[PDB]
Protein backbone atom coordinates (compact mmCIF):
# COMPACT_ATOMS: atom_id res chain seq x y z
CA UNK A 1 0.00 0.00 0.00
CA UNK A 2 2.41 2.70 -1.16
CA UNK A 3 -0.51 5.13 -1.47
CA UNK A 4 -1.39 5.01 2.25
CA UNK A 5 0.81 5.90 5.19
CA UNK A 6 0.20 6.24 8.90
CA UNK A 7 1.01 9.10 11.30
CA UNK A 8 -0.11 10.19 14.75
CA UNK A 9 -1.62 13.67 14.16
CA UNK A 10 -3.92 15.40 16.60
CA UNK A 11 -6.95 17.22 15.20
CA UNK A 12 -5.12 20.56 15.10
CA UNK A 13 -2.38 19.04 12.94
CA UNK A 14 -4.88 17.30 10.67
CA UNK A 15 -6.84 20.52 10.17
CA UNK A 16 -3.68 22.56 9.59
CA UNK A 17 -2.48 20.10 6.95
CA UNK A 18 -5.94 19.92 5.37
CA UNK A 19 -6.28 23.73 5.23
CA UNK A 20 -2.99 24.13 3.38
CA UNK A 21 -3.23 21.17 0.99
CA UNK A 22 -7.01 21.01 0.39
CA UNK A 23 -6.84 17.25 0.85
CA UNK A 24 -10.27 15.81 1.61
CA UNK A 25 -10.82 15.13 5.31
CA UNK A 26 -13.64 12.78 6.32
CA UNK A 27 -15.39 13.75 9.54
CA UNK A 28 -18.06 11.75 11.38
CA UNK A 29 -20.79 14.23 12.29
CA UNK A 30 -21.58 12.23 15.45
CA UNK A 31 -18.13 12.94 16.95
CA UNK A 32 -18.90 16.02 19.04
CA UNK A 33 -15.32 17.03 19.95
CA UNK A 34 -14.35 17.20 16.27
CA UNK A 35 -17.53 18.88 15.02
CA UNK A 36 -17.29 21.43 17.86
CA UNK A 37 -13.69 22.28 16.96
CA UNK A 38 -14.61 22.70 13.30
CA UNK A 39 -17.58 24.93 14.12
CA UNK A 40 -15.46 27.20 16.32
CA UNK A 41 -12.46 27.31 13.96
CA UNK A 42 -14.47 28.01 10.78
CA UNK A 43 -17.30 30.24 12.00
CA UNK A 44 -20.39 30.01 9.82
CA UNK A 45 -19.71 26.53 8.44
CA UNK A 46 -22.91 24.70 7.49
CA UNK A 47 -22.15 21.07 8.28
CA UNK A 48 -24.11 18.70 6.05
CA UNK A 49 -23.57 15.24 4.62
CA UNK A 50 -21.08 15.06 1.76
CA UNK A 51 -18.38 17.43 0.59
CA UNK A 52 -18.30 20.77 2.40
CA UNK A 53 -15.43 23.05 1.35
CA UNK A 54 -15.31 25.80 3.97
CA UNK A 55 -12.10 26.51 5.86
CA UNK A 56 -10.95 23.00 5.02
CA UNK A 57 -12.34 20.49 2.52
CA UNK A 58 -14.43 18.02 4.54
CA UNK A 59 -16.39 14.90 3.73
CA UNK A 60 -19.08 14.78 6.43
CA UNK A 61 -20.66 11.40 7.06
CA UNK A 62 -22.92 9.68 9.57
CA UNK A 63 -22.08 6.35 11.15
CA UNK A 64 -25.36 5.13 9.64
CA UNK A 65 -23.30 4.97 6.45
CA UNK A 66 -21.49 1.65 6.70
CA UNK A 67 -17.71 1.78 6.36
CA UNK A 68 -17.40 -0.03 3.03
CA UNK A 69 -20.05 2.24 1.52
CA UNK A 70 -18.16 5.32 2.73
CA UNK A 71 -14.91 3.96 1.27
CA UNK A 72 -16.51 3.23 -2.10
CA UNK A 73 -17.87 6.78 -2.08
CA UNK A 74 -14.43 8.18 -1.26
CA UNK A 75 -12.84 6.00 -3.96
CA UNK A 76 -15.29 7.45 -6.50
CA UNK A 77 -14.47 11.01 -5.38
CA UNK A 78 -10.84 10.24 -6.30
CA UNK A 79 -9.39 12.77 -3.86
CA UNK A 80 -6.38 12.40 -1.61
CA UNK A 81 -7.39 12.06 2.05
CA UNK A 82 -6.23 13.04 5.48
CA UNK A 83 -8.26 10.73 7.66
CA UNK A 84 -8.59 8.73 10.83
CA UNK A 85 -9.06 4.95 10.41
CA UNK A 86 -12.61 4.68 9.16
CA UNK A 87 -15.08 2.86 11.40
CA UNK A 88 -12.75 2.85 14.40
CA UNK A 89 -14.96 3.57 17.45
CA UNK A 90 -17.57 5.40 15.33
CA UNK A 91 -18.88 2.07 14.01
CA UNK A 92 -17.89 0.03 17.07
CA UNK A 93 -14.84 -1.39 15.32
CA UNK A 94 -11.51 -1.94 16.98
CA UNK A 95 -8.35 -0.81 15.19
CA UNK A 96 -7.75 -4.16 13.48
CA UNK A 97 -11.16 -4.29 11.83
CA UNK A 98 -10.99 -0.64 10.77
CA UNK A 99 -7.68 -1.49 9.10
CA UNK A 100 -9.34 -4.41 7.31
CA UNK A 101 -11.83 -1.99 5.72
CA UNK A 102 -9.09 0.54 4.96
CA UNK A 103 -7.43 -2.05 2.68
CA UNK A 104 -10.19 -1.23 0.15
CA UNK A 105 -9.17 2.44 -0.12
CA UNK A 106 -7.80 3.18 -3.59
CA UNK A 107 -7.17 6.92 -3.17
CA UNK A 108 -3.95 8.21 -1.52
CA UNK A 109 -4.38 8.78 2.20
CA UNK A 110 -2.60 9.93 5.30
CA UNK A 111 -4.11 7.94 8.18
CA UNK A 112 -3.86 9.41 11.67
CA UNK A 113 -3.92 7.22 14.80
CA UNK A 114 -3.74 8.04 18.52
CA UNK A 115 -0.04 7.47 19.26
CA UNK A 116 3.25 6.37 17.68
CA UNK A 117 2.64 2.92 19.17
CA UNK A 118 -0.73 2.75 17.41
CA UNK A 119 1.07 3.51 14.14
CA UNK A 120 3.01 0.26 14.24
CA UNK A 121 -0.05 -1.65 15.52
CA UNK A 122 -2.28 -0.26 12.75
CA UNK A 123 0.26 -0.88 9.99
CA UNK A 124 0.62 -4.49 11.14
CA UNK A 125 -3.15 -5.02 10.96
CA UNK A 126 -3.28 -3.31 7.56
CA UNK A 127 -0.53 -5.52 6.09
CA UNK B 1 13.18 15.41 18.74
CA UNK B 2 16.73 14.89 20.00
CA UNK B 3 17.30 12.18 17.36
CA UNK B 4 16.91 14.66 14.46
CA UNK B 5 19.04 17.67 13.65
CA UNK B 6 19.00 20.16 10.82
CA UNK B 7 21.89 21.38 8.63
CA UNK B 8 22.33 23.11 5.28
CA UNK B 9 24.46 20.74 3.17
CA UNK B 10 24.43 20.74 -0.61
CA UNK B 11 24.05 17.46 -2.48
CA UNK B 12 27.81 16.91 -2.82
CA UNK B 13 28.26 17.36 0.93
CA UNK B 14 25.33 15.02 1.61
CA UNK B 15 26.82 12.35 -0.66
CA UNK B 16 30.27 12.67 0.90
CA UNK B 17 28.82 12.26 4.39
CA UNK B 18 26.71 9.31 3.25
CA UNK B 19 29.68 7.64 1.55
CA UNK B 20 31.79 7.74 4.71
CA UNK B 21 29.15 6.95 7.35
CA UNK B 22 26.98 4.49 5.35
CA UNK B 23 23.90 6.31 6.64
CA UNK B 24 20.85 5.67 4.49
CA UNK B 25 20.07 8.50 2.07
CA UNK B 26 16.55 8.71 0.60
CA UNK B 27 16.49 9.91 -3.00
CA UNK B 28 13.42 10.78 -5.06
CA UNK B 29 13.97 9.28 -8.51
CA UNK B 30 11.75 11.95 -10.10
CA UNK B 31 14.26 14.66 -9.10
CA UNK B 32 16.30 14.52 -12.28
CA UNK B 33 19.12 16.82 -11.16
CA UNK B 34 19.82 14.64 -8.11
CA UNK B 35 19.65 11.35 -10.03
CA UNK B 36 22.07 12.70 -12.66
CA UNK B 37 24.57 13.82 -10.03
CA UNK B 38 24.38 10.40 -8.41
CA UNK B 39 24.87 8.65 -11.76
CA UNK B 40 27.94 10.84 -12.38
CA UNK B 41 29.57 10.42 -8.96
CA UNK B 42 28.85 6.67 -8.85
CA UNK B 43 29.18 5.52 -12.45
CA UNK B 44 27.56 2.16 -13.11
CA UNK B 45 24.94 2.43 -10.37
CA UNK B 46 21.72 0.50 -11.02
CA UNK B 47 18.98 2.80 -9.73
CA UNK B 48 15.88 0.89 -8.66
CA UNK B 49 13.26 1.45 -6.00
CA UNK B 50 14.27 0.54 -2.46
CA UNK B 51 17.69 0.10 -0.90
CA UNK B 52 20.63 0.36 -3.29
CA UNK B 53 24.10 0.11 -1.72
CA UNK B 54 26.54 1.34 -4.38
CA UNK B 55 28.97 4.15 -3.68
CA UNK B 56 26.63 5.31 -0.96
CA UNK B 57 23.67 3.57 0.66
CA UNK B 58 20.50 4.92 -0.99
CA UNK B 59 16.78 4.46 -0.54
CA UNK B 60 15.29 5.26 -3.95
CA UNK B 61 11.60 6.14 -3.98
CA UNK B 62 8.99 7.50 -6.35
CA UNK B 63 6.71 10.38 -5.43
CA UNK B 64 3.84 7.96 -6.12
CA UNK B 65 4.75 6.62 -2.67
CA UNK B 66 3.04 8.95 -0.20
CA UNK B 67 5.28 10.73 2.33
CA UNK B 68 3.85 8.96 5.37
CA UNK B 69 4.27 5.59 3.65
CA UNK B 70 7.91 6.38 2.88
CA UNK B 71 8.46 7.36 6.52
CA UNK B 72 6.76 4.17 7.72
CA UNK B 73 9.17 2.20 5.53
CA UNK B 74 12.24 4.12 6.70
CA UNK B 75 11.24 3.63 10.34
CA UNK B 76 10.95 -0.12 9.73
CA UNK B 77 14.38 -0.21 8.08
CA UNK B 78 15.76 1.24 11.34
CA UNK B 79 18.77 2.91 9.71
CA UNK B 80 20.16 6.33 10.56
CA UNK B 81 19.42 8.83 7.78
CA UNK B 82 20.92 11.74 5.95
CA UNK B 83 17.96 13.21 4.11
CA UNK B 84 16.26 16.23 2.61
CA UNK B 85 12.84 17.14 4.07
CA UNK B 86 10.59 14.43 2.72
CA UNK B 87 7.74 15.56 0.47
CA UNK B 88 9.10 19.09 0.02
CA UNK B 89 8.50 20.00 -3.66
CA UNK B 90 8.55 16.33 -4.75
CA UNK B 91 5.03 15.81 -3.37
CA UNK B 92 3.93 19.42 -3.81
CA UNK B 93 4.48 20.16 -0.12
CA UNK B 94 5.93 23.37 1.22
CA UNK B 95 8.61 23.24 3.91
CA UNK B 96 6.15 23.48 6.82
CA UNK B 97 4.05 20.50 5.71
CA UNK B 98 7.18 18.47 4.96
CA UNK B 99 8.35 19.21 8.51
CA UNK B 100 4.96 18.11 9.82
CA UNK B 101 5.50 14.66 8.26
CA UNK B 102 9.14 14.49 9.47
CA UNK B 103 7.83 14.56 13.04
CA UNK B 104 6.91 10.90 12.41
CA UNK B 105 10.51 9.75 11.88
CA UNK B 106 11.67 7.52 14.72
CA UNK B 107 15.15 6.72 13.33
CA UNK B 108 18.03 9.17 13.85
CA UNK B 109 18.33 11.65 11.02
CA UNK B 110 20.35 14.58 9.76
CA UNK B 111 17.97 16.74 7.74
CA UNK B 112 19.59 18.95 5.11
CA UNK B 113 17.75 22.04 3.87
CA UNK B 114 18.55 24.45 1.05
CA UNK B 115 20.09 27.35 3.00
CA UNK B 116 21.01 28.44 6.53
CA UNK B 117 17.81 30.52 6.57
CA UNK B 118 15.81 27.39 5.79
CA UNK B 119 17.37 25.72 8.84
CA UNK B 120 15.72 28.35 11.03
CA UNK B 121 12.37 28.00 9.29
CA UNK B 122 12.37 24.19 9.27
CA UNK B 123 13.24 23.90 12.96
CA UNK B 124 10.43 26.29 13.84
CA UNK B 125 7.95 24.25 11.81
CA UNK B 126 9.14 20.90 13.18
CA UNK B 127 8.59 22.04 16.76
Amino acid sequence: FQHMGTVSWNLREMLAHAEETRKLMPVCVETKAIVSTIQRKYKGIKIQEGVVDYGARFYFYTSKTTVASLINTLNDLNETLVTMPLGYVTHGLNLEEAARYMRSLKVPATVSVSSPDAVTAYNGYLT
